[PDB]
């Protein structure tokens, strides 16, 4: 309360710029501080649940120790659009970190069911955010259906603000125990589909890492990370995006403005 939006940024006029919805979660882990832009509403995940999928295939690894070097083999069935790695190893298999490796820092269609299918299907990582304390988050279906981000449809949606917390948990809190914690950000530290995102709005001297989503309609794109200024705490943060119309456009630009803001908002020199 008392440490949310201590200083007004004039998202909305970013987001009718946009010609859409912006939402924004951004914590200073030091002070509590806060930043907070349509934070409760919900947005589609998009491929942004597989980061949340990979931590927890670890969080499984800590009860199968053999998991994580676990070798999967997979038909050309499995492969969806966009399976960059896993399309270059169909005549191999590769194993089950590697599938999380894909699925974090490429956004691997193909890996990204092959975990889920591991976990129980949706429900079975909707059931793991459920056990870190997060109520918010669902997963209702698999790649690609989970991508149709119809306007008011809550399958396959979290909020930015209980996307930070989870995030905040896994990656610096005690949600996974502490080599599954470093692996987990090494693997957002190690992404390459980002650039453009909240790391555009970073310095290049700060550590970041981060999972990004795109949905293909309705302007819906996302990103969250957590970042390490130096010398000081670091920051947990989610910037979600959607838009009216299926055929609207998403922006990158949109999110590292909206990344910029929120480390404005936070008093956070960059
Ligand atoms: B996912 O929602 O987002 C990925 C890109 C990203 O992480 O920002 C691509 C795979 C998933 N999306 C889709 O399959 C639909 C597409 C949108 C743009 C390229 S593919």
């Amino acid at each position: 309360h008392m440490l949310t939006n201590l200083v007004a940024e004039p998202f909305a006029k970013l987001e009718q710029d946009f010609g859409g919805s912006i939402g924004v979660y951004a914590m200073d882990t030091g002070s509590g501080a806060t930043v907070s832009y349509r934070a409760e509403e919900r947005f589609p995940l998009c491929s942004s649940f597989k980061g949340f999928l990979a931590a927890a295939v670890l969080a499984r690894s800590q009860q199968q120790a053999g998991l994580l070097d676990t070798p999967i083999r997979y038909g050309k069935n499995a492969l969806v659009p966009w399976s960059p790695i896993s399309e270059k190893y169909l005549t191999t298999g590769m194993t089950v970190a590697e599938l999380s490796a894909a699925a974090v820092q490429y956004s691997d269609n193909a890996a990204a069911n092959l975990l889920l299918k591991e976990l129980g299907g949706p429900a079975g990582l909707t059931a793991f955010m459920r056990s870190i304390g997060d109520t918010t988050f669902r997963l209702d279906r698999w790649e690609l259906e989970l991508n149709s981000a119809i306007p008011g449809d809550a399958r396959d949606t979290s909020s930015p603000r209980a996307v930070t917390e989870s995030l905040q948990k896994l990656t610096l809190g005690s949600a996974l125990a502490a080599p599954q914690r470093q692996q987990f950000v090494d693997w957002l530290k190690g992404n390459t589909t980002g650039n453009h995102r909240i790391r555009a709005a970073v310095p290049a001297d700060w550590a970041v890492g981060d999972k990004t989503g795109t949905c293909g309609v309705y302007g819906t794109a996302n990103d969250y990370a957590v970042v390490w200024p130096t010398g000081r705490a670091p920051i947990v943060l989610a910037v979600y995006t959607r838009a009216p119309n299926k055929d609207d456009k998403h922006s990158e630009a949109v999110i590292a403005a909206a990344a910029r803001l929120a480390l404005e908002g936070l008093g956070v020199n960059g």
